[PDB]
């Protein structure tokens, strides 16, 4: 097909624009053509290039499988990703409408988005630096800390409850049809400054989301609703970079047809048929850096079977906080988590890494790294979370059913590691290594309900044997335990007749302790095998009483075991903890 080619310093407008020696200066000659792109047509933009006050909006059209829609960089790869910088000008908003109540957030109004998808399909958009940037917006998560006085760190916000929404990049269906087979990859989507508080307008890094194309009022459309299904399908998201926006980081699936996968909550189980015709199938999100999200990290909405993997998660809910979330209003909403489903079937968390989720201290009345919250069968494996300011992993509420939480490693998480808020039931929580310091204990406060707990690690890692809170509440059964390690403690769960006991985690493992306190200054997750390795201190050393202590688990959620938080198969009885001895 057709490639064109854009220099922000080489081009002119005047120019043909489909040969490099002849490229266009910007991206409104890009926007005039963009619906008319088809199979095998690429857009080019010019390394070093950086088209300020400009946006793509791409529009109701596709590549297909043979050939896909391109639009990506050329150039000397030294120069620089190229730039889009919207600055949020009028150009770039439009008029987003979910027309349906999508709960109690605001469902329409204008967007600001830098780079639009609406009902796009077969398209890759790869190496591109995407901002959406106001001048007197100014936060930045790097030298981010918590101030007596509101914005004295040189910063300033923009507190508003009606602030503009903006997004990075947002991917829209609202056509009552499969927008399917996107891909973006290694974007570098930062400043966006969005509105803090609102959580389903396209508002952050990158969000997708699906609307009805006409309200629903009557039987007739009804019928058609049921039927012609705005969703997504083959959505991948990976190698990208997403710093300093708000409100979400990466969101994936908000829906207006949770009014028809919400209709009957039930006992909390979603229905395969159920969530595969009216939620997003085949979502990948791999390999990327969230750092200085205003609110959630990542989060996978709606989703059939998604898998979340190899992603690092840092410093998210910036303004979640007493200071910063001022105007909540009606909506609420002053909550953030890192890395998580909402009602999902089956997703897949494995092999992230989710470091110092904010404000817990300051109002965030979440903070965790991870949170099985509405939806069935969640499973997380050979995750590693490090100084949460309120816990590793929440299950939350009624509809958060059918947990596994296996073969992860919680260091300096604060406040408590597993919070237990009136969850349903199902959950299993086995084979984890959790490090919990003097600010921190096994359950949070407010913990109530049910987990099944065996073959973990609980370390106390403080300078006395502690008498520790092993149960809180009774919901569904409480917490009950069996064949867990307990080192260094004055007690143990009175549920647990199987218990192995170690007065100092020396003998049991390497280096505890000695895990990462901070992200890869690139983003990228650490080594876990080889020079580098991060993980070691968390392998148990000869003689360990973790060496074949464990029982062989069943699964609740029919999850079969395979291999442990390195990667390493799991044969004959297992290792108690997440890390087998080699
Ligand atoms: C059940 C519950 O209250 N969950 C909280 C999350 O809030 C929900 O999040 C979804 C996201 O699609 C909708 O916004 C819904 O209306 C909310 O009730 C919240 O985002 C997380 C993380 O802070 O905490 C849960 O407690
Ligand atoms: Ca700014
Ligand atoms: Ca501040």
């Amino acid at each position: 097909g057709t490639t064109y080619y854009v220099s922000s310093a080489h081009g002119d407008d005047a120019n043909a624009g489909t040969s490099e020696n002849a490229p266009w200066k910007s991206l409104t000659k890009v926007n005039d053509i963009a619906s008319d792109l088809g199979p095998g047509d690429s857009v080019l933009l010019e390394y070093g290039s950086e088209f300020n006050d400009q946006y793509l909006h791409i529009k109701d059209t596709a590549g297909n499988a043979d050939a896909p829609i391109t639009i990506s960089a050329y150039g000397d790869a030294d120069e620089g990703k190229p730039v889009i910088a919207s600055n949020g000008v009028k150009g770039s908003q439009w008029e987003q409408d979910y027309r349906a109540n999508v709960g109690n957030h605001k469902n329409k109004g204008t967007v600001s988005t830098t780079l639009l998808l609406k009902d796009v399909s077969y398209i890759t958009v790869s190496n591109l630096e995407i901002t959406n940037d106001d001048a007197d917006v100014y936060d930045p998560i790097d030298t981010w800390k918590w101030t007596d006085t509101p914005d004295s760190d040189g910063t300033k916000l923009d507190r508003s409850a009606s602030r503009m929404d903006r997004t990075g990049v947002a991917g829209i269906a609202e056509n009552g049809a499969t927008m399917s087979n996107v891909t973006l990859d290694n974007l570098y989507i930062h400043d966006v400054d969005g509105n803090i508080y609102n959580k389903h307008m396209a508002n952050g890094g990158i969000y997708f989301m699906a609307h009805y194309p006409m309200e629903n009022t009557s039987a007739e459309t009804d019928v058609w609703l049921r039927e012609h299904v705005s969703r997504f399908d083959h959505v991948t998201i990976r190698n990208s970079t997403v710093k300093d926006v708000d409100r979400w980081g990466i969101a994936v699936g908000y829906t207006a047809y949770l009014n028809y996968i919400d209709a009957n909550y039930g006992d909390g189980s979603i229905d395969d048929a159920l969530i595969a015709k009216y939620g997003s199938t085949n979502v990948r999100i791999e390999n990327n850096y969230v750092k200085g999200a205003g609110g959630d990290a990542i989060t996978l909405m709606y989703c059939d079977r998604p898998v979340i993997e190899h992603n690092v998660g840092d410093s998210v809910s910036k303004h979640i906080n007493t200071q910063d979330y001022t105007q909540p209003g009606s909506y609420g909403g002053r909550v953030a988590a890192g890395i998580w489903p909402w009602r999902c079937k089956d997703p897949v968390f494995q092999y992230n890494e989710m470091y110092n989720n904010l404000n817990a201290e300051h109002g965030n009345g979440d903070g965790q790294a991870w949170d099985a919250d509405y939806g069935d069968g969640t499973l997380y494996q050979y995750n590693y979370s490090y100084g949460n300011s309120f816990a590793s992993l929440m299950i939350c509420n009624w509809y958060a059913v059918n947990t596994t939480f296996r073969y992860n490693i919680s260091q300096n998480d604060r406040q408590g590691v597993f919070d237990l808020p009136s969850n349903g039931p199902g959950n299993h929580i086995y084979n984890n290594t959790v490090y919990v310091d003097a600010d921190s204990q096994v359950l949070t406060k407010r913990s109530n309900s049910q987990s099944l707990f065996e073959n973990n690690i609980f370390i106390n890692a403080t300078n006395t044997k502690k008498t520790e809170t092993w149960n809180r509440g009774s919901q569904n059964g409480g917490q009950t335990y069996d064949n867990n390690m307990y080192v260094n403690y004055a007690n143990k769960p009175t549920s647990d007749a199987n218990a192995i006991e170690a007065d100092d985690v020396s003998a049991v493992l390497a280096g505890a302790g000695s895990a990462p306190t901070s992200a890869l200054k690139s983003g990228a997750e650490h080594a876990r095998t080889g020079e580098k390795a991060a993980f070691d201190g968390y392998r148990p050393v000869a003689g360990s009483k973790a060496i074949n202590a464990g029982k062989v688990v069943s699964d609740l959620n029919d999850y079969a075991v395979e291999n442990d938080f390195l990667g390493n198969a799991v044969k004959g009885r297992p290792d108690l903890g997440a890390v087998e001895a080699a």
